[PDB]
Parts: C-alpha cells; sequence; structure tokens
C-alpha cells in the first residue's frame, strides 16, 4: 500500500471554481464565442487494431535551459465509442462508499487493455469529484463545477472542455462516458492553459497555488484526440518538482503529437499506467515500509478494452 | 519489432575469454584459494509468496559528482529451487534455430510472475552463448568457456562464479538451471570487478573495450543471492553513455542491498522487466518505425513462476 507522500493538488480549499458555467461563457476568449466545450466524431476503424501504445523517452529542456530525461506512454485508440470505459473504483457503486482502489485491480475488473488513473479524489475521505458518468449511468452529477471535462456521447461525439450540468444531463444524445479533469491543456490545437486558470479557480489568493500546480514538474497524466478522431491517452512518470513534466511541457508535448483537444487528468503520486492488468510504470509514492515506490490507491479509472 | 540500436557489447571479436578454467584459477586472489565459485543454500519458505517484486527510483552521484536518477526493479525470490527456470527464447529447442524472442513472449509459455532477460547472444546471427541448463536439461555446452555463471543444482545450492566443463556436466547433485552472464559483480559480499576483468577478457588490446563495457552507464540487468539464500533479481532502465548505471554503481547498488554473490546479465536494449506477461520498464531500443520504444527479441530469459 502506498504512503500517498506525491500530492500534487490543485486547490487548498474546495476542489472546483465556485463560478458558474455563464461565468465561464462570459470570460473566455472571443475567438470562441458562446459555446465553452468541442465536440469532434471518433474514429471508427473497424479493420484495425483497438488500440496502439507506445512508449517515449525524450529530452525536456525547460526554460532555465535545464535539460531533463522524461518517460512515459501515448496510448492511441482506433474505435474509441466501443473501447472506451469510464470506470468507479473498484466496482459500480464505488464512488458512493468513497471507495478507493489502485488501477490495476480496478482494470482487471474490465480486463482493460490498457488503463490508467482517471479523475481527482478528496486525499483524506476518498470522496469523487467532478462528474462521472459509466458506460451510461449517471454516477455523480457535480451540480455544475466547472472543471475541465472528456466525455464520449451516445453517437460517438467526443466532447472536451466546460459543460453546464444542463449538458450533462442531456437526453438527447446522452453522453455514455464521462469524466473530469483540471485544465484544459489544448484547444482547438492550441495551448489553453491560461485560459483554464482563469476558468478553473477563484480569483483570489487561491490562483498562488493553482499557478503552482501548473508550473511545477511532476508524474502528468491526460486525455485527448487527434485529428481523425482517435482518442489518446498520455501518461508521463515524475515527482513534484523533482521529476516529470509541468502543464505547459505537457501541452507543447501533445501538439506536436498532432492532439487538439486535451485535459489534463490527475498526476503526483496518482499517474499509474496498467497494462494487462500489470503495473507498467513507475509510481512516485513510496510504499508505507520501505525506501520503495508503490501505485496509489485511487478512484475512477480510464479503460480501453475490447470492443 | 526493435531496431536493436542500443548495443553494449563486451566483446570485439569472439564471445568470451579464450583461456581455460584453470587459467582463472590460477590467477585469481589467494583469498580464494583454488575454487572459483561460490555456493549458497537455497531459502525454501513454504510459507511464504513466491516472490516480492520493488520498485526503485533512486539518485545516483558518478565519480565527476553528477547526479542522475536511475529507476528499475528489485525482485526477491523466497523458494528458487522451485519457482526459478532458464528458458530457451520462444520455446524448448529455440537455441538450436538461432531463434530470437522478446522476453514477454517467451515468458507467457510459461506464465511467468516476473521475467527478465537473460544471457547474451550474437547479436547478428541469434545464436545462444554460454552454458545453458533449463530444467533440468543441458542445452549448450559452452566446451568451458570462463565467463561469469549463475546456475541452481538438483538440491537447492545456488552457484555464482566460474565454471569448469566438468563442473557443468557433473551427474552427482547436477544442475538443474544454469545461464552465462559477463562479470562477476560481488563475491562474497565484494565488489569482484577488477578481478572479473582479468578473468573474463582476453589481455589484449579487447581489455580497452572490456572496460568501457564495465565503465559506461546503460541499461543493466543482474542476478544474486542474500545471506538467507534469497534469490534477488535487479533491473535498471537506461541507455549506454546517456542513462543507468555502470557495472561499479550496480556493485555498490547491490551490495548495500545485502546481496552477497551476483553476476551481470545482458543490458543496453536487451534489459527487460516483465510482470504477468506485460512489459513493465521502458526499454531503451527504438521501435523500427518511430522516435518510440521497443523491447528487443533476446534469447534466453530468467523465468520465475508458481511452484
Ligand atoms: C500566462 O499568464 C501568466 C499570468 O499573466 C498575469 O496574470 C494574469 C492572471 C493576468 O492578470 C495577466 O494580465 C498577467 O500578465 C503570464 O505571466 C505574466 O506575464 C506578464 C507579462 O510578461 C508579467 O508581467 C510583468 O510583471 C513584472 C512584475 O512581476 C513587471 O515588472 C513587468 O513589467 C516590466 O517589464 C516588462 C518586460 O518584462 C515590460 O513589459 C513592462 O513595461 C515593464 O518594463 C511585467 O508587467 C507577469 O509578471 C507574469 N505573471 C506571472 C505570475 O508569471 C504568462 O506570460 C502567460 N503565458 C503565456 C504562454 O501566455
Ligand atoms: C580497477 O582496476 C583499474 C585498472 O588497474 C590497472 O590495470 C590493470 C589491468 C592492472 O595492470 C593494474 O596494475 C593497473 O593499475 C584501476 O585503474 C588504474 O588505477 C591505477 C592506480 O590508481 C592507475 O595508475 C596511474 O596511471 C597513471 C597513468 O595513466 C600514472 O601517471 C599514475 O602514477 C602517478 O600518479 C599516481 C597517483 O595518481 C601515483 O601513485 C604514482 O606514483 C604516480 O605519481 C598511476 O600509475 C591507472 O592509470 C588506472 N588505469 C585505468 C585504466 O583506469 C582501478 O583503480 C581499479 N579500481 C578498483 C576499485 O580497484
Amino acid at each position: 500500500h502506498s504512503s500517498d507522500d506525491d500530492l500534487l493538488l490543485p486547490y487548498t480549499k474546495s476542489h472546483g471554481p465556485s463560478h458558474s458555467h455563464r461565468y465561464v461563457r462570459d470570460c473566455q476568449p472571443v475567438a470562441h464565442g458562446t459555446v465553452t466545450h468541442e465536440t469532434q466524431a471518433a474514429s471508427k476503424h473497424s479493420n484495425s487494431p483497438v488500440l496502439e501504445s507506445n512508449i517515449f523517452i525524450s529530452d525536456i529542456t525547460d526554460d532555465s535551459g535545464t535539460h531533463r530525461w522524461v518517460s512515459g506512454h501515448i496510448t492511441e485508440v482506433h474505435d474509441p465509442l466501443r473501447s472506451v470505459s469510464v470506470l468507479e473504483p473498484g466496482g459500480p457503486g464505488g464512488c458512493a462508499h468513497n471507495h478507493r482502489e489502485l488501477v490495476e485491480v480496478t482494470a482487471k475488473t474490465r480486463k482493460c487493455l490498457v488503463a490508467q488513473n482517471g479523475g481527482y479524489f478528496d486525499t483524506h475521505t476518498g470522496q469523487c469529484l467532478g462528474n462521472i458518468i459509466s458506460d451510461g449511468k449517471l454516477v455523480r452529477n457535480s451540480g455544475g463545477i466547472q472543471n475541465a471535462q472528456f466525455g464520449i456521447r451516445k453517437d460517438g461525439t467526443l466532447v472536451f472542455g466546460y459543460l453546464s450540468e444542463d449538458d450533462i444531463l442531456d437526453q438527447e444524445n446522452p453522453f455514455v462516458q464521462l469524466i473530469s479533469g483540471v485544465v484544459w491543456l489544448l484547444r482547438k490545437g492550441e495551448i489553453y492553459i491560461n485560459e483554464s486558470i482563469q476558468a478553473e479557480c477563484d480569483k483570489t489568493q487561491e490562483t498562488g497555488n493553482f499557478r503552482h500546480f501548473v508550473d511545477v514538474i511532476s508524474a502528468r497524466t491526460a486525455v485527448g484526440h487527434d485529428k481523425e478522431g482517435k482518442l489518446i491517452l498520455f501518461h508521463v512518470d515524475g515527482q513534484t518538482d523533482v521529476r516529470g513534466m509541468n502543464l505547459w511541457q505537457v501541452a507543447k508535448f501533445l501538439k506536436d503529437q498532432n492532439v487538439m483537444n486535451a485535459i489534463n487528468l490527475d498526476g503526483g503520486g496518482s499517474a499509474t499506467y496498467v497494462l494487462n492488468g500489470s503495473l507498467a510504470s513507475y509510481p512516485s509514492d513510496h510504499c508505507n515500509p520501505s525506501k520503495w515506490r508503490c501505485p496509489r490507491a485511487i478512484s475512477t479509472v480510464l479503460c480501453i478494452h475490447e470492443r
């Protein structure tokens, strides 16, 4: 069991901004009009593998000129409507019980080919956070908390960005999967982090810690899509302020991989990549009894499985 | 398929020294008398798990004062006689056909809980190298080539060091597993690398490349045992002259983990750690078609399985 000692928290108080979807609409740049999310038809390649999972080891140079090697995975999903599931921790109903569980354990319940940790959660109580829809079922309605969202609609539409409560409750072309992160990294192929800071953080003293959350290097995970509508999962190992990538670096890395929209999921010691049910990354938390590293018990999971 | 582009080769000519076991005996330090290998009764904990597999991420400082993070795995095996197998590539008979195969593919044929790449092989032809005994069966008799050896005898004796041909053909308490590496890292708890250079390399121009093989940082793997007779498997990710550890650093790392005898197995792009049949490390070779990394098709495999 992990010690939970690499905590990378975007908020010091309540999770998410306090302002409404309408506030987000009214503050976004004029280029985006009145619509606060993007849509893309998912790819639907029946004559292709379910996914391709690739390992990268790359040299990143930060602003100060310092070089660092980072390691991680990029996963490309060819038929997201059929193969992608947002899973509650442990099993259906896990969120109602404030249950936390390793990615690998949750992943095995659905024989996920690739699984990563998913959304944010209360690291003291285990409470789930954000909006959650799992295989067509509404698991958690945040009441319109304005954090970055990723969803899939019944007709295969991929959705990225900010959603109202009315949006997620829509019964026309309803969401079949939905999860929330913190920070919209890329919008229409451009870095959207400064816009995210304004949308997803209260304009208070909170912004200092939130900008640190953005600027510090750590382990990170993200989900996005490319121009063909393939879903892209991203993971990079790290440790807060010691190894890994900050969100500017993640967004640039994904942009160069031709990702068009992408959101940041949970990171730090939460970041986990699981291949066919086996841990296949280097987590940053220490195990309770040693100098060894241990995967963290987390909340929702993003699972890629056979159609 | 991997491009085989991180090659870490100890020899520029034929594999191994040209001199006999008697030569090795006659040149070793007086402290070791006339016996050129060590023995340890294997642990036999029936009331324990098969293995414990631990992840490390550690800061290494080299001679020049330069700091680097390295990542890898330490696996502890509680009943080695029952749980450890040396596997030919692909399946029994693979060496006879100069067959190469991914660790993960070979590992799945025996449902290995943990598997690593094993011995050296000819990177042009695929020919197996060293001595090989797999589950009691003599696969390859090198004819007494004096490289570092790891074996398990029928009565559970762990054997590390230099062996004659007569030693490996012994029908009293015969070897049930046997594999060869290059360099005996630790002997009786002390670093034995300089002694290994003398034993395992011809005293010719070859020593320059061999000392580079020892001194350069790269991905590395090793096998050893602790004072209780538990088998210890070691893996560290890396890339020759860019990331990872040199053999001095590996020996010191293992010595601090209370490893008493240990040999160096194949490294560079060969180094692979596989958990329950899934790749669970970051290989250094590039894939044939990309900037992505790919596991290498290698030769023998060290497999830990259920008794
Ligand atoms: C992403 O956004 C950050 C934050 O922007 C800042 O906060 C927002 C909440 C909002 O209020 C913005 O209006 C505001 O800029 C950007 O980081 C900021 O970048 C600006 C511009 O580079 C910096 O402004 C400078 O602040 C100095 C005091 O700390 C001040 O002395 C500077 O003025 C002097 O020097 C400059 C030349 O360097 C010159 O232009 C002036 O005329 C004067 O000589 C200047 O005002 C902020 O300090 C930065 N704030 C933080 C917290 O870093 C960031 O650049 C942006 N990134 C991208 C990629 O868009
Ligand atoms: C592991 O082994 C290496 C190799 O040892 C060398 O090669 C072997 C095959 C064998 O022949 C040995 O006899 C031989 O030493 C060790 O690395 C060597 O270390 C020695 C001693 O430190 C070095 O000797 C020095 O060589 C210089 C020329 O390059 C020479 O100028 C030096 O003499 C001057 O300076 C020293 C003080 O630094 C002083 O003692 C002298 O009196 C004189 O002022 C000195 O002779 C070798 O160059 C090293 N060789 C290589 C290839 O690095 C290594 O130390 C050892 N490691 C461990 C942990 O045991």
